[PDB]
């Protein structure tokens, strides 16, 4: 019963819970003239919540606050975006205008200023070398190397054994890595292979688009990138 773009409108939110405490979002996104849905995570902190990652753009964005205080009724506290592009970053002026705190690390923070993207507020340092891991109220961030950008992170969540790997992992339906004009295709199976070797016990990951599932999205992933360098 994981939402597609057949039961999401364009330009509606859903919430799907994943485990005691953590949600994926779903959004409907149309871009460049297709239409597909994305993920991002939600992680409770006590009477607080955590998010990764915005729902693209300030109406979607504004949809995913109203679905939380609808579903959950816990205010969004603290956001973090996963890598500097427009889908992950655009929406950050509307969490901040609401009252959640934004961060990313500084390399992502300059590469979305340097796009001309909305740019989370607080930096993230303890990041910048592959392996780096860094806590972050109920969460991990681990920067696993490049891979879909040079600055995507991945989020595991140690309580619920809960991977979520924005678009440096791929769903099991996936025949190609998407768009990899930012991408490192020599080392993203690298990269996902510290994600194997420090996550060994992840029960559910979560790709940037498409359905959740177990450990082997990551195998996946490294197998379609693989082909695809051809
Ligand atoms: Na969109
Ligand atoms: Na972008
Ligand atoms: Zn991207």
């Amino acid at each position: 019963e994981y939402p597609t773009v057949n039961e999401i409108p364009v330009g509606e939110v859903r919430l799907y819970q994943i485990a005691d405490g953590v949600w994926s979002h779903i959004a409907t996104q149309s871009f460049d003239g297709a239409v597909y849905p994305s993920n991002g995570l939600i992680v409770r902190d006590g009477d607080e919540l955590l998010l990764i990652d915005t729902a693209w753009g300030a109406k979607n964005t504004a949809a995913l606050l109203a679905e939380i205080e609808k579903q959950i009724g816990l205010p969004v506290t603290r956001a973090v975006s996963t890598h500097f592009h427009d889908d992950r970053v655009g929406g950050v002026d509307v969490l901040r205008a609401a009252g959640v705190a934004t961060y990313a690390s500084p390399s992502t923070r300059r590469l979305a200023e340097a796009e001309g993207n909305e740019i989370p507020t607080h930096s993230l340092e303890g990041l910048s070398s592959s392996g780096d891991a860094v806590r972050f109220g109920p969460v991990e961030l681990f920067y696993p190397g490049a891979a879909h950008s040079t600055d995507n992170l991945v989020v595991y969540v140690p309580s619920a054994n809960v991977l979520y790997g924005g678009c440096a992992v791929l769903e099991l339906s996936s025949t190609s890595a998407g768009n990899v004009a930012d991408a490192d295709l020599a080392e993203w199976p690298t990269s996902v292979e510290r994600i194997q070797k420090h996550y060994p016990e992840a029960e559910v990951v979560i790709p940037g688009h498409g359905l959740p599932g177990g450990l082997d999205l990551l195998q996946h992933t490294a197998n379609v990138v693989k082909a695809h360098k051809n």
